[PDB]
RNA sequence: UGCCCGGUGCCGGAAGGUCAAGGGGAGGGGUGCAAGCCCCGAACCGAAGCCCCGGUGAACGGCGGCCGUAACUAUAACGGU
């Protein structure tokens, strides 16, 4: 239910009463998009850098 | 109680430009036999105002546009002009 109320002349009011329909239909019609997710790139270098130094100095003791 | 003094206003500026009456008369003219009488008149000097230089917003006022860009969507902290 749409009401186009502001012009003196009706056929302008219809021009606007209509397009409030059509452009409203488009908004509720087209919805977001593809795609997700991205996956991690440098976990090969980065985290096996941290498993490098971790294993080495781990052969120590104590605390 | 923020930013903008280009514009308008007001305030300041003993320089410069313009600028009226008036001063000044180079030079020209009417007339008379002539002394002369009469009229134009350049340079130049000659206010305020305006120009020009600045100040000023609790003075009048004014406080943008397009385009791109992030863990794919969105959006754009970031950029470009
Ligand atoms: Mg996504
Ligand atoms: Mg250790
Ligand atoms: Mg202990
Ligand atoms: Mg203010
Ligand atoms: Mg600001
Ligand atoms: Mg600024
Ligand atoms: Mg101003
Ligand atoms: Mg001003
Ligand atoms: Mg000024
Ligand atoms: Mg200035
Ligand atoms: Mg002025
Ligand atoms: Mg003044
Ligand atoms: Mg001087
Ligand atoms: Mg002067
Ligand atoms: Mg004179
Ligand atoms: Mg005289
Ligand atoms: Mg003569
Ligand atoms: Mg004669
Ligand atoms: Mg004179
Ligand atoms: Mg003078
Ligand atoms: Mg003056
Ligand atoms: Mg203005
Ligand atoms: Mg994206």
């Amino acid at each position: 239910v749409i009401k186009a109320q502001e012009y003196r002349s009706q056929e302008l009011n219809r021009e606007a009463a209509l397009a409030r329909l059509v452009a409203m239909i488009k908004e509720l019609t087209t919805e977001k998009k593809a795609r997700r997710p991205t996956r991690p790139t440098r976990a090969s270098k980065e985290r096996r850098l941290a498993s490098k130094a971790q294993k080495s100095s781990v052969k120590a003791m104590r605390g």
